């Protein structure tokens, strides 16, 4: 039929859903870009998504995306044993040990920039973020990370998610940015291996500089420097989840008070702000051989997109998933499949984000210090989620005034 990619980028979270809604089904036949696309939505699409012997990788991500948002070479564009013995890399990197020292480092990082923040006056918090969190990702990845240098680093960082997907100039930064963070961390592979950086044996960047692949090669200095960023950059994104806890915190009544006074209301809060708001909207792969599900055909080579927030906004899956409900997670079952803001699926087996321990470590930590530690007030604010922004957030970017901390 016609091309609807103005139409998917106009409304890049909500577009799939809302023709599933208008049609009665889990999934419908588009066209994005030039390709026809098959789109699908929930737990059943989920896993036949996942299912490594009907779908592949290996080429399905558009170029815009290599060149700002992810590089080339990296884990997302591998199949097969190749993906499997590099993915097992990323996930070494996350014991409970190691992610607890990431949090500890960023709450150490979140405190020191309060000062900053107080003599500031009002501050928009998302745009705070980064920096501490660049800051703290450097430090347990073991990439060394002056003081004066710390803020372009992050402003470097953002500018691969934040100024990427963009109908505006903001491309073009995203691209150089790109360039300017893969020759940074080229350099801290190249200085790693070559004896003149220390990085410790347990850190990322020493894990992926001395990372061998199946032929007990090491990564050629760029593909370690592209997923050495895939660990930089998305760590650095959680300036976003962090910005939807304190939305949260201000939009939705008894949050605040629930928080503070019971202990394993934390992790419920944490889970449902990654089912509710818009992150991430949808992933893409390959139909790798011919093959019907419900009545839709899937022949080889058609791009498929699976909604990731349909599937977490889905009826059947959660009954009311138009409403902020913490309290729902003590029912969650653990399935694989049903709630995917990271992904579904296994981790080792499958594309699913090694990075959801982190997200979910320093997601309690900021809920932890904006309720019981950092006293701020919300002046009036257009906190209304942008749905046609991607990353998705509030039109303000969350504004706070008179910030100050205790410990
Ligand atoms: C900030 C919030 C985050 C969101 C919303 C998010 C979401 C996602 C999604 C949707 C995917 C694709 C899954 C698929 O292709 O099936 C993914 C993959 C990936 N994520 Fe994240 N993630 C986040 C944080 C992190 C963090 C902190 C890390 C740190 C290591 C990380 C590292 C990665 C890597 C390396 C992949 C590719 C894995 C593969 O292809 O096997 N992510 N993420």
């Amino acid at each position: 039929g016609p091309d609807e990619t103005l139409s998917l980028l106009a409304d890049p979270y909500r577009f799939i859903s809302r023709q599933c809604q208008r049609l009665g089904a889990n999934a419908f036949e588009s066209r994005f870009l030039l390709k026809k696309t098959n789109c699908l939505k929930g737990a059943k699409a989920a896993e036949i998504f996942y299912d490594t012997t009907r779908f592949e990788r290996e080429g399905a991500m558009p170029v815009a995306i290599q060149k700002t948002l992810l590089g080339q070479g990296g884990v997302q564009g591998l199949d097969g044993e190749t993906h499997r013995h590099r993915k097992q890399m990323f996930m070494g990197l996350m014991t409970p040990e190691r992610v607890r020292a990431l949090a500890q480092l960023f709450e150490a990082e979140w405190r020191r920039a309060v000062p900053g923040w107080t003599r500031k006056g009002e501050i928009v918090f998302y745009d705070e973020l980064h920096e501490p969190l660049t800051r703290a990702v450097c430090a347990w990845a073991g990439v060394p990370l002056p003081d004066d240098e710390a803020g372009n680093r992050a402003g470097e960082l953002r500018a691969l998610f934040d100024a990427a997907g963009s109908a505006s100039p903001r491309h073009l930064w995203s691209r150089l940015a790109r360039r300017r963070v893969d020759a940074w961390a080229k350099r801290i592979i190249e200085g790693i291996r070559a004896g003149s950086i220390g990085s410790g044996s347990g850190t990322a960047a020493y894990a992926i500089a001395w990372h061998r692949d199946r032929h007990d090669d090491l990564l050629s200095p760029h593909v370690a420097a592209v997923e050495l960023v895939n660990v930089l950059r998305p760590t650095v994104e959680i300036a976003v989840y962090i910005t939807f806890v304190a939305h949260a915190l201000q939009t939705c009544s008894g949050i605040r008070a629930a928080l503070v006074q019971q202990p394993d209301y934390a992790e419920l809060f944490v889970q449902e702000v990654r089912r509710f708001y818009p992150f991430f909207p949808a992933v893409v792969a390959r139909a790798s051989q011919d093959f019907e599900w419900e009545g839709m055909a899937f022949p080889e080579g058609r791009q498929v997109v699976l909604d990731l927030y349909g599937s977490n906004h889905d009826a059947a899956t959660w009954a009311d998933p138009q409403e902020f409900r913490p309290e729902r997670f003590r029912a969650w079952d653990e399935d694989s499949f049903n709630f995917i803001p990271q992904g579904g699926g296994d981790h080792y087996l499958g594309h699913r984000c090694p990075g959801e321990w982190i997200v979910l470590a320093i997601m309690k930590v900021a809920a932890h210090l904006l309720v019981n530690a950092m006293r701020y007030d919300v002046p009036d604010q257009d906190l209304s989620i942008d749905f046609a922004r991607l990353p998705a957030l509030p039109k303000s970017g969350f504004v706070m005034r008179n910030v100050h901390i205790g410990g």
